[PDB]
C-alpha cells in the first residue's frame, strides 16, 4: 500500500473510506477502499465474480491489522448524476437501461448466491459508454432503501432485499425524489406503511410474528400506485409494484423481472456526463 498515491477522497461507510488512487509503478486509475481469517476467504469469493455490471474487484491486500480492496474506478456515481439531471430528468430509455443491467448484475449475484444488502444510488457507478455496474457487495447511516423484513427484525432475509432497494432507486430516478426517506428506523417503516399500506396476514403472510412486528401499528389504507410514480407508463408501474410487494417470497426475481415486458423495447443510451 505504498504502491498507491492517492488523489482525492471519494466516498465513505462505516465499512471504510474509499479513496480515487494511482499505482505508483503501472500508472492505473483505481478506487481503493481502506476496510479476520473469515473475512478475508469471503472476499477472496468475490474477487471470482466477474460481471459487466459488478465493479471489478481487482485486488485485495491484506497488510498488518488494515485491509485495502482495489476496485475499478468509474467516473461518476447516480446520486450526482439524479442531482445533475434534476431539472430535466433522466429520459426513460436511460432510466430502463439502467434498471435493466442492474437487475443483470442482481440476476448473476443472486443466482452465486451473493446479496448486497445495503443497495443505495452511491453504490450504483455510471461510465461515458452507457454503463451501470453494482459497487460494495458481498461485503456485508441511509435506510431509504432497507426493505421492510430487515425493518421488522428478520434475521435470514433474502435475495429480495436487494430487488426492493433497487425498486425505489428505480422510483427515484422517475420522481426525482426518494420514495421512502425515513430519518429514524420506525420512520423509514412508518413511510414504507403510509404508501403501500400496513401490512397484515392477508398480504404477507407471518408478518404478524416477526419479531419487532408491534399490534400497536398503525393501520394506513394502500394509495393508489399511480400517485406514486406520475409518470412511469403502466409497465414501469407494474414491474415496480412487483419489486415492492412486501411478502419477499412474492417479491420478483431479478431474473423474472428481466422478462417483464417493460424491457420490450430497452435499449442502450449513452448519458451526458459532466466530470
Ligand atoms: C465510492 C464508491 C461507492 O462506494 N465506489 C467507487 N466509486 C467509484 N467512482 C466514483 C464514485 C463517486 C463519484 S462522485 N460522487 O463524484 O459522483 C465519482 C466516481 N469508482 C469505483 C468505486 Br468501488
Amino acid at each position: 500500500m505504498e504502491n498507491f498515491q492517492k488523489v482525492e477522497k471519494i466516498g465513505e461507510g462505516t465499512y471504510g473510506v474509499v479513496y480515487k488512487a494511482r499505482n505508483k509503478l503501472t500508472g492505473e486509475v483505481v478506487a481503493l477502499k481502506k476496510i479476520p481469517s473469515t473475512a478475508i476467504r469471503e472476499i477472496s469469493l468475490l474477487k471470482e465474480l466477474n460481471h459487466p455490471n459488478i465493479v471489478k474487484l481487482l485486488d485485495v491486500i491484506h497488510t498488518e491489522n488494515k485491509l485495502y480492496l482495489v476496485f475499478e474506478f468509474l467516473h461518476q456515481d447516480l446520486k450526482k448524476f439524479m442531482d445533475a439531471s434534476a431539472l430535466t430528468g433522466i429520459p426513460l430509455p436511460l432510466i430502463k437501461s439502467y434498471l435493466f443491467q442492474l437487475l443483470q448484475g442482481l440476476a448473476f449475484c443472486h443466482s452465486h448466491r451473493v446479496l448486497h444488502r445495503d443497495l443505495k444510488p452511491q453504490n450504483l457507478l455510471i461510465n461515458t459508454e452507457g454503463a451501470i455496474k453494482l459497487a460494495d457487495f458481498g461485503l456485508a447511516v441511509t435506510l431509504w432503501y432497507r426493505a421492510p423484513e430487515i425493518l421488522l427484525g428478520c434475521k435470514y432475509y433474502s435475495t429480495a432485499v436487494d430487488i426492493w432497494s433497487l425498486g425505489c432507486i428505480f422510483a427515484e430516478m422517475v420522481t426525482r425524489r426518494a420514495l421512502f426517506p425515513g430519518d429514524s428506523e420506525i420512520d423509514q417503516l412508518f413511510r414504507i406503511f403510509r404508501t403501500l399500506g400496513t401490512p397484515d396476514e392477508v398480504v404477507w403472510p407471518g408478518v404478524t410474528s416477526m419479531p419487532d412486528y408491534k399490534p400497536s401499528f398503525p393501520k394506513w389504507a394502500r394509495q393508489d400506485f399511480s400517485k406514486v410514480v406520475p409518470p412511469l407508463d403502466e409497465d414501469g408501474r407494474s414491474l415496480l409494484s412487483q419489486m415492492l410487494h412486501y411478502d419477499p417470497n412474492k417479491r420478483i426475481s431479478a431474473k423474472a423481472a428481466l422478462a417483464h415486458p417493460f424491457f420490450q423495447d430497452v435499449t442502450k443510451p449513452v448519458p451526458h456526463l459532466r466530470l
